[PDB]
């Protein structure tokens, strides 16, 4: 709409207002435009303005991080720009702003840029079952998730890429403790129980209890690290077969070194339609239900188009089923 | 007692049976005598027999833990030789082998001997306060406690020292939970909660509840932990003059690096008396108490030295208060 042609990385003012919504097709942009979606971000959130973040070192900061994400097929860079797209879609779909924090929002952000850096595309379950140096560096106590975290502050005590630097200590101190709280959420082992606690600081829920406040930060951190599927169709769908690509990786090293593979990453017993509809009924609609009754306009948002995935996935499987009967 | 003169490193008759009991001094050993200390105790314990250790493994094993222990004033490799003594001695004293299998002494001691491994000689709150390697590492969670747990399995993982080769995965999976539950324990910023946990299940204790048995061995490790006051008191005053050596290392450092210094730890607010009044009083004693109920031959051996010294240091204070009152 523009009278001449500027470069990628100067994002357009469409993709600007784009970039606030939940149906933001992520795979249009290559790693600069997304480095930039991110800057914007914080920006446009406040947080340079309040946490007197020098400009040039938020940027040093995200290309820091996005050299620290590996070329998986799904926990890469374009994964974490979904999760800190999605996180930042919410904070104006909920107004968030009313009621968390500048420093809650900063760490709401920086959690979900940080919290899959180094991921080596096998998961804590191989870690654990291979003996791997991080399983045994972390004491098989979700070793990938610590990992992400120390990595993310290794890289935040680089001077170039402290975005913190002009925060006081105790600020410091206390973005540092959420962060790491937020990181370590993401351990999908530990999502019922996360789940329980919410659900029952939801009998009552005080948004002045830090304690409340904190498992619901939890929620929103886990909500849009598995959200994909919230997403437009045309979106979503690519995303499972990044993961399954990853987890047939594993499934086939696992076999080879010998140890027990996940029915769920075993490639005669997944299916993209079967994994997905489970996935949506029995995790991800539960968890938007709950954040629903705190944030009614999700249901319209979030919710509609995990029942439309469902739906769409159960007759994919009406399909690959019938294909199957031609093949025995 | 022989008639000939065997090397130190084979133990004569007298301190193998003298080896059993709460009483034994500590100091009068060599690192090799301490050695074959703790190899015996893993032959008489009947390990060695029921997990199938090859017995040169089990003195390399030994051999490469004393490595991996630094020469700190306290938390050093004659401490390591403590607090295995004195779990030693409990297995014994509580007649631990008909309460527990033969796993469970084996985790007990085996975390015995790792708890304190590669121990810088500063705190965990120096590790956070001054953002160490460690502090970063570990996301500022027992970040030595998660260090001595790591290092204690990159030694078993190195073959010539893996006294678990003969065991299936099943079982060392099992040991290995155990032991990283048991190390994470020795963390005294979770002795309230822990006493807590423990205390709470004391209601109506059950030996055939796992929950209840962790718990239990929680204690038992926390209690050979610090257990130096027990010992008679030749045996238990060396320990805090070493304590406080390196206390006093760390708040010289921490003020000088422009660190807080935690009261207990400044050469110039403590005295060695008012130290250890509370820390019997208000954590041994406590302590102690709540194993007297499973195991109430603990009260004449391990309460009354702790009454005893308890009644030493009041009288200590005294007299240190009368040349205060006396001079200025
Ligand atoms: C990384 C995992 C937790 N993840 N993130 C997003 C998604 C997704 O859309 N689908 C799946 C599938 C669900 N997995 C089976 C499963 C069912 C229920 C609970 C936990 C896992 C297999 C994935 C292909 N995993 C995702
Ligand atoms: C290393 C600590 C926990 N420890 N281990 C044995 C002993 C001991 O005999 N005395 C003390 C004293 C406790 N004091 C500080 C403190 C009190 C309460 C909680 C944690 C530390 C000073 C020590 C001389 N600490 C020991
Ligand atoms: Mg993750
Ligand atoms: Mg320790
Ligand atoms: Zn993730
Ligand atoms: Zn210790």
């Amino acid at each position: 709409g523009s009278h001449m042609t500027y470069p990628k990385y100067l994002l357009s003012p469409e993709t600007i207002e784009a970039l606030r919504k939940p149906t933001f097709d992520v795979w249009l942009w290559e790693p600069n435009e997304m480095l930039s979606c991110l800057e914007h971000m914080y920006h446009d959130l406040g947080l340079v303005r309040d946490f007197s973040i020098n400009p040039v070192t938020l940027r040093r900061w995200l290309f820091c991080v996005h050299d620290n994400y590996r070329n998986n097929p799904f926990h890469n860079f374009r994964h974490c720009f979904c999760v800190a797209q999605m996180m930042y879609s919410m904070v104006w779909l909920c107004s968030l702003q009313e009621k968390f924090s500048q420093t809650d929002i900063l760490i709401l952000m920086t959690a979900a840029i940080c919290h899959d850096l180094d991921h080596p595309g096998y998961n804590n379950t191989y870690q654990i079952n291979a003996r791997t140096e991080l399983a045994v560096r972390y004491n098989d106590i979700s070793p990938l998730e610590n990992h992400h975290c120390a990595v993310a502050f290794q890289i935040l005590a680089e001077p170039e890429c402290n975005i913190f630097s002009n925060i006081p200590p105790d600020g410091f101190k206390q973005i540092r403790q959420g962060m790491i709280t937020l990181i370590l959420a993401t351990d999908m082992a530990r999502h019922a129980e996360i789940m329980d606690s919410f659900k029952e600081k939801m009998e009552n829920f005080d948004y002045s209890n830090e304690e409340h406040m904190t498992l619901l930060k939890m929620i929103l951190i886990k909500c849009c690290d598995i959200s994909n599927e919230v997403r437009p169709m045309e979106v979503a769908e690519p995303w499972v077969d990044c993961l399954l690509e990853e987890y047939f990786m594993q499934s086939d090293r696992e076999k080879s070194e010998g140890l027990p593979v996940a029915p769920f990453m075993d490639r005669d017993k997944v299916t993209k339609a079967t994994a997905q509809i489970g996935f949506i009924k029995f995790v991800l609609i539960p968890m938007f239900e709950t954040v629903t009754k705190l944030f009614p306009m999700v249901e319209e948002i979030m919710l509609q188009p995990l029942w439309e995935s469902r739906d769409r996935y159960e007759e994919l499987k009406r399909i690959d089923d019938a294909m199957k009967e031609l093949q025995k």
